[PDB]
């Protein structure tokens, strides 16, 4: 009937998007939504600290006296549903408040309320929580990605100065109890060493680290980066300070070392595209949970589990925090890291196998040659992918081969054996160092086969887009005529478009999304005072509506025209009229995104002209075609890690196949489906492909289409 | 015959642009250029640390921070043995010309190396090399220095970039400090110079700043705390205190950031947090300003190297405010030591003097904008001064309005805000504005008052009436070409409408930089930095595809500023502008050049086209020509940036520009009011040469191309040859 | 300008080039004739042409019916040199540029030098 939303403990970017989603989805389902300012204290104080939200808006609680106050203030407004967005301890107060709801009877014992509120009002206190902190002891939470953005921005900046002398930087990032951010930062910047609160360093680590650094100077790496979580600890639960690390490096190696404590910038900045979208989805799921709640349903925390909205019972979450802490005190650190989940352990193992190299003699050399290539248009994170692939390959005792300029260079024999050092520092590099082309292998099948024969290529990993998939199909067809292609072949999806069949996400897409949102933010900043404007922005993606849709969602666009959803002049007219009415309100702006290939006749120009003409007495327009800048500059942290991990997994598959002439399961696409990364034979993916428009026949994110209008 | 280039001391963003400019300009004039790695230490060590530079070496480094050829504090160079070694290593390569890019003493090492060059006779006494080498390379050691540190000992390489970094941090922090009423104490890089700090404080409207040149007076602690408490009284959700690392007492005691935090916490009980920015200030990508500056400087360094004679002393190539100059080295070292001497004996005021006019101005503006006197202490003129925004929006307009309003109030005026340009002016959208109203505006993009393109011509009556009903005694316009046209029209309308016989001045605000009488306009720098970023991204894309040329269409109208400067900072291969006619041969020429370029390792092209540079040779046209003639060699892509190249929030430069220039405009207004018609009562306050000048619009008419809305002569055109040279 | 003579060097392109390089000497105007080129009433030649070949073609049809089929049963009746002849489509395939839908060999090309000559 009425929803109350409040923030307690929160320090994360994307909170406003969450609050927005709650308010609007709430009004949408026909509920009354109220802001509760000053967290629980606002609930207690009442009056102005709780204000009704309309579409455009967009100590005492620990005493029973105060909970009585709060209960009363909620009952005055008919507020019976609570959504608390915030930190660790912020929800438990709401849960106990829920269980203690018979405070209502106490208020009838006093003269605070008549009786007909008790029965109309007990047993429905529905409570739903949302994790809105970056250090979450209690999955992906709002603000994590943004913080990661901040950290990696700092790191990227420091890396250019650490050539002024061979400087070694000890960077202190946010982790008092969770080491996710530190780990993931390290993975994203190719840190030379990392320190986590869950996983303390092992025996003689000081020497190992110094050896690693000395190895880096031997290989002529001009800098060193050490990531340290705030709560970095040894095996004796005593802290490992950054100051101490600096002392170690200075004493042992005599390197020019500096400490940097990043601090509150980590909490600041603009919410990432990922965080905006996540938060919106979370708020929506929260309102839904509040409606679907019964007196028997316990208070839950809304979360995202493998690109799906889930409701986790609260006490399970706190029981997890307590389990991990119990393991920490009892020094069962492996049990703690275990308890953190698979993702954590995976990130950690990948980071290790990429950061630490065994001497060649200790690596059983398989006499195999594995080739790495980039195919299609550039995507931010291709270089990270190559780095990962190459290093895992080397670690698995392979001879790594780099093929330059896609199948064009492949056919020209632009092949050079690549090493561990060669891919060093690639992680944060945008574009394609090897070079990438859209050209398909079909017309150069002989020429490529010859090369695969002269270089003895035993396996092939392709990092690329739809063209990579087509290439795999062509080589699969070419097998009978060319025996050289009877080797295992796997690809990982890399494109801004996210149009590769068999994958819910592709490397480079996130960076693009952030490019769209960044641009929209700057557009919003510029001409902030002008009013009565609608901006028409054309995005990339080919026929794939991912960028236009998700970009629109994160940008708060009024419309996003995509190929996957047909629209006629009537639809366009409807939106024009809608914006016309919108100009009567206080938010006199419009934002219309257009997928470049969404319509043959209804172009960016067409739409701009229609909106301009029909909007004449009410608003004017501006047109923008973003262009190749959407490929990005430096890859987003997410795209960096995505490339790294997916490529690592792919190489694992390759080594497994070689540890065993081929069939159909030897040529696969490694993609993300729901919550898993799965290998799919290209032949199986044919049935799932629209080859005419180069998009998958079924795309998950389409279920999110109703959100756009809802979030206006 | 041969030039040696090195980077020494603290690394500035844009050092790579400098090295690139030196190498390419060097090769261009027919000289051999050598890299000297690890600063002076490479010179001493020799061998691999001195390597010959080719055209390709300096490619793909421009957009990158730090110095690709590295920097290290050499100790051996401070000894004669090492200077002998260095001399030897140089003579081996026939290097007798040196370009040193770096900090303060890094130049003194070169100057001393200059005076002490007779180590060769010593090495001849010690037969390390034969004679006839002696006389051939002796008194012939040519030295040129380039200031490439953020210490700033004029404008130095990296300052703008560092300022960018700092203001980026501040802007980021502002989003988190809604969580409680927090105070942020930020320690920025200044061990002796407080320029970076001062300018940071001015760019973010800091509540307080601490400088080594100007220590705070007793008792500043009480005043600062009262200012902060006033801010919470004003209900400002935030506080920013900028602290130079070398912040000092009147007794030369350092003032730590922790001390400041302790002060705020102990006296006010505020949530205070300290952040030592540190080396991020040195990192990141060089801004358009630093790239262009560094390029011009490197080229001027090579020219200076060629024009040098044995009588010619070692010089520092510098910008004395938008024209290339050569300053005698020893004089500069002596200036630094002068300031130092003044700080030690506590002559803080002449130290501030010694810093220059720019410094004192920045400081005075900051003070009068940060600290308000109580009304009782303001003599109060019974005059009403109007502020308005005319033309398209420009990043830094709000900063300009803030400055104008607060300066006006400090001078005892009643300030009036006119919303939505002359459109709102005619409609009577006028509201008296106050000190608090403009608070926090500095970093806000767009136009809070609102701005429109409409000229006053059709509503001369309606506006006049308003000027009479509101009793507007003076008018300040912040805007583009339309503001200038407006001024012209009102000047013409004076005789028929007495209301216009008041002093009127404008400050140029437009992304285009097309206002006559000013070398720069507010908002242009932000646009340049956005354009350069986009071009960096595009350049990257072409670099990964390879054999690609992008034809990029820029804004600016008929004004080639954005296309030109943007092309320069981006490392474009060509930039076609209206101000420079081009025919099919020029286009074909560039095509052939790019064809040749595709044979090299850098198989990319970047072609910028000013939107209105040609009626026939359109973006499409150029794309078709390049596509057709490039067949089999490269293919093209066309990108029309659109208006988004204008950027979002104003760059630090644009913020400070608006602040300072508007403050001055208001000063002129107050001076004029302190007394009827003529012509100098209606002016454009613009930047010409090293100075800011007031120009009657009537005088500017003859200097204007009204047909294309550009000035008849634009300074930056003289920089056109640089593009080809550096590409 | 033939409409499809060049992908980059369009009618607009040529117009802009001529306009710009000719500025102090001449100016240009651009015209795209369009479907009016299909004509109104057929020219006398086209009337007689259609009449005549259609008559002969029908003669061929009647001859063929006066005799299940091969390759010479599917023909193009065309003008070659001085005669109208029947050509099986199969023979004409190799005589075709299917990519641009034009014959590989065209007689009138031999008249190209005349343009310049007749200025």
């Amino acid at each position: 009937s009425a929803i109350g939303v409040l923030t307690s403990g929160g320090d994360a970017q994307g909170m406003n998007a969450a609050v927005r989603a709650v308010v609007r989805m709430g009004i949408y389902v026909g509920a009354k939504v109220y802001f509760i300012y000053e967290g629980y204290q606002g609930m207690v104080d009442g009056g102005s600290n709780i204000a009704e939200a309309d579409w455009e808006s967009v100590q005492a609680f620990r005493t029973r006296e105060g909970r009585l106050k709060a209960a009363c203030n909620l009952l005055q407004r008919g507020i019976t549903n609570l959504c608390v967005i915030g930190g660790d301890g912020s929800l438990t107060g709401a849960n106990l408040f829920r269980k203690e709801w018979s405070g209502l009877l106490e208020e009838l014992a006093r003269n605070g309320q008549i009786d007909k509120e008790a029965v109309q009002k007990y047993a429905y206190l529905n409570v739903v929580g949302m994790v809105g902190s970056i250090d979450n002891d209690f999955d992906m939470t709002i603000g994590t990605d943004s913080a990661l953005h901040r950290i990696i921005e700092v790191v990227d900046a420091i890396m250019t100065t650490a050539q002024s002398h061979q400087r070694t930087f000890v960077l202190e990032v946010m982790g008092r109890h969770c080491g996710y951010l530190a780990l993931v930062s390290a993975l994203a910047c190719g840190a030379d060493w990392v320190f986590l609160p869950e996983s303390p360093p092992e025996e003689g680590w000081e020497e190992q680290m110094c050896v690693k650094l000395s190895e880096n100077r031997a290989r002529k790496k001009r800098l060193n980066i050490i990531i340290v979580a705030e709560g970095a600890i040894d095996t004796q639960n005593k802290p490992i300070t950054s100051e101490k690390i600096k002392e170690l490096v200075v004493t042992q190696l005599g390197y020019d070392t500096r400490v940097t404590i990043l601090g509150h910038v980590q909490r600041g900045g603009t919410p990432s595209a990922f965080d905006r979208i996540l938060a919106s989805r979370m708020g929506v799921e929260a309102v839904i949970a509040l409606l679907e709640a019964t007196p028997d349903t316990p208070a839950c925390v809304v979360s995202l589990n493998g690109n799906h909205a889930v409701r986790l019972p609260l006490m399970e979450c706190v029981q997890m925090t307590q389990d991990v802490q119990k393991a920490m005190d009892e020094r069962r650190f492996q049990d703690a890291v275990r308890l953190r989940g698979r993702s954590f352990a995976g990130n950690l193992n990948t980071y290790k196998r990429l950061a630490i190299k065994l001497p060649d003699d200790q690596i059983p050399k398989t006499n195999c040659n594995v080739a790495v290539i980039n195919v299609g248009a550039p995507a931010a994170g291709m270089n990270a992918a190559v780095r990962s692939a190459v290093r895992v390959g080397i670690a698995d005792g392979h001879r790594m081969l780099a093929i330059y300029d896609g199948f064009d260079g492949f056919a020209k024999g632009q092949i050079k054996e690549i090493g561990w050092t060669d891919v060093g520092g690639w992680t944060g590099q945008g574009g394609s160092i090897l070079g990438t082309k859209r050209v398909l292998p079909g017309k150069y099948l002989e020429e490529i086969a010859t090369q695969m024969r002269t270089h003895s290529i035993n396996a092939l990993l392709i990092i690329g887009g739809f063209e990579a998939y087509l290439g795999l199909l062509e080589l699969s067809a070419a097998r009978e005529k060319h025996e050289e292609f009877c080797v295992p072949m796997v690809m990982v999806p890399a494109t801004v478009s996210n149009n590769v069949p068999g994958s819910d996400f592709s490397i480079g897409a996130d960076t693009a999304l952030n490019t769209i949102t960044d641009t929209c933010d700057r557009i919003k900043q510029s001409a902030s005072g002008t009013k009565r404007r609608v901006f028409i922005i054309e995005t990339m993606g080919g026929y794939c509506g991912y960028l236009a849709n998700m970009g629109g969602l994160a940008a708060g666009a009024d419309a996003a025209y995509i190929f996957e959803e047909p629209f006629d002049i009537r639809d366009l007219q409807s939106n024009v009229e809608h914006l016309t009415e919108k100009m009567k309100t206080t938010i006199q702006r419009g934002l219309v995104l257009r997928n470049e290939s969404c319509s043959e006749n209804y172009t960016t120009d067409f739409i701009y002209q229609l909106y301009s003409e029909e909007g004449k007495g009410v608003f004017d327009c501006r047109k923008n075609v973003l262009g190749h800048m959407q490929q990005g500059g430096a890859p987003s942290p997410f795209d960096r890690n995505f490339g790294t991990k997916i490529s690592a997994r792919a190489m694992e598959w390759i080594t497994a196949k070689l540890k065993e002439f081929t069939t159909d399961d030897s040529i696969c696409v490694l993609g993300i489906s729901k919550r898993n990364v799965i290998f799919q034979p290209v032949a199986e993916l044919k049935k799932q492909t629209d080859f005419e428009h180069r998009i998958p026949k079924e795309q998950w994110w389409l279920k999110l289409r109703p959100l756009m209008k809802i979030l206006a």
